């Protein structure tokens, strides 16, 4: 059952992985190392990940068992998925390292941003996976260009599920340009909708080829989105939780939505439309990604037999209080039972 493993030192690092692992480099490393290898056993070059102190804390080994539990659910052809997980310990009580397996990307959507034909295809594809994602009450949480893999024949892949600090997110920072306002500012519980926020981001950054909401800081990133989509009405204002945040809106002067047709100029008006739905201040008024898929933009590509969902997905644990070895027994159970995919 178990494979041969072997111990290699690679820039300060021991790891110790099957045989069938092979031509490890670095490419690579706060949460883990990562390491490209070929893969033998299914002829695919893989990126192979160390977890840094999986452990260490019951903040971290909750973290941990959530990262292998979402990995391990992902079925789908525009989301990442888990190839392999192992460790080389032999028994729970000897259990210490996690190494997390995927094939290897090459390019983001960074390195991309386009005719009004790959826009369609490429933000159909984003919208696929979510329809996918959402399905499962999963929200994504951190969409932006350098989380889409991409490959030479324009396919996307959805990746690195948000599992983020305040300096982070602080200044001229491509981190929270994506950001729906209602997260970016704690205006009240967010949910799936804040993801679509950001698909509207990336399309009119596909279409323009400029950051669309490229904040110096937070107010100055509201001022921005405020001025294109229009102030709050008394509607919105009533669904913000903070009193002093509200203060704060009711101190700015009233605006206009703007012509989104002059701000997007020779775009197609199926484009432009699709845009004015997504990028809603109200959330609970935005388009959703099953509702999406349906519009008439997407009327080359959209196959309502070809759009799958997920099953269900438990995260229950979310709300468990649990000592850090209990955290670690849930995590072995979990790396013992993986099940490759055909
Ligand atoms: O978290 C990261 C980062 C990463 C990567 C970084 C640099 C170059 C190429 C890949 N791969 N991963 C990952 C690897 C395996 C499983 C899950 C995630
Ligand atoms: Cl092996
Ligand atoms: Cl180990
Ligand atoms: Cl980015
Ligand atoms: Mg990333």
């Amino acid at each position: 059952e178990r494979p041969t493993f072997y111990r290699q030192e690679l820039n300060k690092t021991i790891w110790e992985v099957p045989e069938r692992y092979q031509n490890l480099s670095p490419v690579g490393s706060a949460y883990g190392s990562v390491c490209a290898a070929f893969d033998t056993k299914t002829g695919h070059r893989v990126a192979v990940k160390k977890l840094s102190r999986p452990f260490q804390s019951i903040i971290h080994a909750k973290r941990t068992y959530r990262e292998l539990r979402l990995l391990k659910h992902m079925k789908h052809e525009n989301v990442i998925g888990l190839l392999d997980v192992f460790t080389p310990a032999r028994s729970l009580e000897e259990f210490n390292d996690v190494y997390l397996v995927t094939h290897l990307m090459g390019a983001d959507l960074n390195n991309i941003v386009l005719t009004d034909d790959h826009v369609q295809f490429l933000i159909y594809q984003i919208l696929r996976g979510l329809k996918y994602i959402h399905s499962a009450d999963i929200i994504h949480r951190d969409l932006k260009p350098s989380n889409l893999a991409v490959n030479e024949d324009c396919e996307l892949k959805i990746l690195d599920f948000g599992l983020h600090t305040d300096d982070e997110m602080t200044g001229y920072v491509a981190t929270r340009w994506y950001r729906a306002p209602e997260i970016m500012l704690n205006w009240m519980h967010y949910n799936q909708t804040v993801d679509i926020w950001s698909v509207g981001c990336i399309m009119a950054e596909l279409l323009t080829g400029r950051t669309l909401f490229p904040g110096t800081d937070h107010i100055d990133q509201l001022k921005l989105i405020l001025r294109l989509v229009g102030t709050p009405g008394a509607e919105l204002l009533k669904k913000i939780s903070s009193e002093s945040a509200r203060n704060y809106i009711q101190s700015l002067a009233q605006m206009p939505k703007m012509n989104f047709a002059n701000v997007f100029i020779g775009a197609n008006p199926l484009a432009v439309d699709l845009l004015e739905k997504m990028l809603v201040l109200d959330s609970d008024k935005r388009i959703t990604a099953a509702q999406a898929l349906a519009h008439a933009y997407f009327a080359q590509y959209h196959d309502p037999d070809d759009e799958p969902v997920a099953d269900p997905y438990d995260q229950s644990f979310e709300s468990r209080d649990l000592l850090i070895d209990e955290w670690k027994s849930l995590t072995y159970d979990e790396v013992i039972s993986f099940v490759p995919p055909p």
